[PDB]
């Protein structure tokens, strides 16, 4: 019984990835609904139209989570289910559905942890300029307030945004996410600003509501290490960390943007169109966050741009100052992501040094795999070893006085990986695409049950 009763063992899903029912019960079209049908954007033309069909079998999937001894389920609300056009009339049929999902989790004592925005923007709001238009931030606040009024009697754990770095960075820098834009740095940075503004304003509204649950944001956590002891490389890491960690966590946690990056955007002419009022709202609401969410999969190993010659190479950074690299002496997934428990642990240390005793939830962590199948059984031993290694570093972080209060494995069920199809499995529950999307427990499902039952006595 080592992890305290204070700490939730969970597993996670995202609405676009898991629900399907893209056109049902009054749901508005989203950006991912349109974007996924552009050839070249999703793996093998893979879709969320049906996804894994969680919308129609939510009762079954929740029964399974309960059978797994799950303590908390983290899912996302589809904004286009509540408010189809982003604003305007509320779709009651969408409110019914999330009330039913919430109520079913609750039957079995499973705690909802709810993400409001997991990348699936109602389409008009894309056409307005998405997160580059303050309007979308004001719309988001209204939506959040709608969800709070409708669901907040029962839901006491809320996430505003998920992984802003990806949706903003992939949407405006690489064109791999909607709206599909490439190398527009100013829009990227502007998008992150309006998101952080929407967050802080939403947090202020939630607290004025007097609902007595908790709220915070979920970021990607992607700690950057220097590939060696070389000063140029150390500097490349510092810079990586500034842009990938500090830009995101400082505004939410500290109430100020990191002056290092601010100085460089000014020089480059890329500073966002931000107002004093917006920055005050951010500044005054940094102290209102109850927690920080971490989606952590890997660190990155960096060398400076001109230290090739100075161990395979890496992708260059957006401003071309550094690049990430792969290395002989480390372990990678089959899609090339590093598996680094020591990476994660020092990462956690770096975060307590800067942000102090902030309450941390690991809102995503897991292994993407093409699962071994034997006699119709999914024997996903690699996933078990992945989660095991990460759970052990958490156990140690806690022993070391880090304020970690939950762990949500990425993918409670097999679902759609945005850009990797169904082939990049991440779940505890298998889904049979060849047998009418039927659910089967994997090896990992039974293992995780035991971990929760024992609260992590695994040495
Ligand atoms: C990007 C991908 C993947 O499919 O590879 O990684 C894992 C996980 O990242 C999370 O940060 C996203 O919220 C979620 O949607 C997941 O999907």
């Amino acid at each position: 019984m080592k992890f305290p009763h204070d700490f939730l063992f969970g597993a996670a899903s995202a609405s676009y990835q898991v629900e399907g029912a893209w056109n049902e019960d009054g749901k508005g079209v989203t950006n991912w609904d349109e974007f996924s049908k552009i050839p070249g954007k999703t793996y093998n033309g893979t879709n969320g139209d049906i996804a894994v069909d969680h919308y129609h079998r939510y009762k079954e999937d929740v029964r399974l989570m309960a059978e797994m001894g799950l303590e908390s389920y983290r899912f996302s609300i589809s904004w286009a289910r509540i408010l189809p056009t982003g604003d305007g009339k509320v779709n009651e049929k969408g409110i019914e559905f999330y009330n039913n999902l919430i109520d079913e989790c609750l039957k079995y004592g499973i705690v909802p942890f709810v993400t409001l925005y997991h990348w699936d923007l109602p389409l008009p709001l894309e056409k307005d300029g998405g997160w580059t238009n303050k309007r979308t931030a004001e719309a988001f606040v209204k939506y959040a307030e709608t969800c709070f009024k409708a669901f907040g009697d029962r839901v006491k754990h809320w996430i505003t945004f998920n992984a802003t770095v990806m949706f903003c960075g992939l949407g405006y820098l690489k064109g791999a996410h909607p709206p599909g834009i490439q190398n527009d740095v100013p829009k990227y940075f502007q998008a992150t600003h309006y998101v952080f503004y929407a967050h802080a304003k939403t947090v202020a509204v939630y607290k004025q509501l007097k609902q007595y649950g908790e709220i915070g944001i979920t970021h990607v956590f992607l700690p950057a290490y220097s590939v060696d002891d070389q000063k140029e490389n150390i500097q490349a890491a510092n810079h990586a960390n500034e842009y990938e960690t500090y830009w995101y966590y400082d505004p939410i946690l500290k109430g100020e943007y990191p002056s290092y990056v601010v100085q460089q955007l000014k020089e480059k002419g890329w500073t966002p169109n931000w107002t004093v009022e917006e920055l005050e709202i951010i500044k005054q609401n940094a102290e209102e966050n109850d927690f920080i969410g971490l989606n952590y999969y890997q660190p990155i190993r960096v060398e400076r741009y001109d230290m090739d010659i100075k161990l395979a190479p890496g992708n260059p950074s957006f401003d071309g100052f550094y690049r990430t690299v792969k290395m002989d002496d480390k372990t990678y997934t089959k899609w090339g992501w590093e598996i680094s428990p020591e990476g994660f642990l020092e990462g956690l240390h770096m975060l307590k040094a800067r942000y102090g005793d902030i309450k941390m939830y690991v809102t995503e962590n897991g292994l993407g795999d093409e699962d071994p199948i034997i006699d119709g059984e999914i024997v996903d031993v690699p996933r078990i070893k992945f989660i095991e290694a990460h759970l052990k570093v958490m156990k140690r972080a806690i022993e070391e006085g880090i304020n970690l209060k939950g762990y949500y494995a990425w993918s409670v069920i097999d679902l759609l990986s945005w850009l990797n199809g169904y082939k990049k499995q991440y779940g505890f529950i298998f889904v049979d695409h060849n047998d009418n999307l039927k659910r089967k427990k994997k090896l990992s499902f039974h293992w995780y049950k035991r971990v929760v039952e024992t609260r992590g006595e695994e040495l």
